[PDB]
């Protein structure tokens, strides 16, 4: 196994994936690492499955139908693998933990948001449908945008976003488009 965290890259208390070689702290891992299974298998692991089960899984999607999904144990666990991949991204740092909105010129967003807060709507089986997941993940970034306007610390929100979108479709397998 590797001796790193996959999503923070860092040593320490690492749960490792009996199915492949990736390593977990048990907080970095969505859900959290599971008390007991021998063996376990990541949540990467869990996706290939997936995708291994139901190969035509793979062909393209229209993002409209995929938004409409019910949140089954399958919408549920390509949600917290696609949090995840947003988490792998060192500069989701500065979407985690709750904002706070003091600058000359802006007002803060009507609705805030952030990582964690998704996090625990995940866990809490909050979300029904894909896009209940799919919208407070693109408000982080817009709310982002907004407040910073011209400020270059703006494009945050943008490389964040653009991560996120990149994993959304490869996913969830959204048709590819020109
Ligand atoms: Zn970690
Ligand atoms: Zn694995
Ligand atoms: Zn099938």
């Amino acid at each position: 196994n590797s001796n790193i965290c996959e999503v923070c890259n860092k040593w320490g208390r690492l749960f490792c994936c009996d199915t492949c070689p990736r390593s977990f702290h048990e907080h970095c891992h969505i859900p959290s690492v599971e008390a007991n299974k021998n063996p376990w298998s990541c949540i990467f692991c869990r996706i290939k499955t997936i995708q291994e089960r139901c190969p035509e899984s793979q062909s393209g999607h229209q993002e409209s139908e995929v938004l409409m999904r019910q949140m089954l144990p399958e919408e549920q666990l390509k949600c917290e693998f696609l949090l995840l991949k947003v988490y792998c991204d060192s500069k989701s740092c500065f979407f985690a933990s709750e904002p706070y909105y003091n600058r000359e010129g802006s007002q803060g967003p009507q609705k805030p948001m952030w990582l964690n807060k998704v996090k625990t709507s995940l866990n809490e089986q909050m979300y029904t449908r894909v896009e209940g997941f799919v919208q407070d993940m693109r408000l982080i970034f817009h709310n982002h945008k907004e407040f910073y306007r011209e400020d270059k610390f703006t494009r945050l929100g943008i490389q964040v976003q653009d991560i996120f979108e990149k994993n959304f479709r490869n996913i969830f397998a959204i048709q590819e488009t020109s």
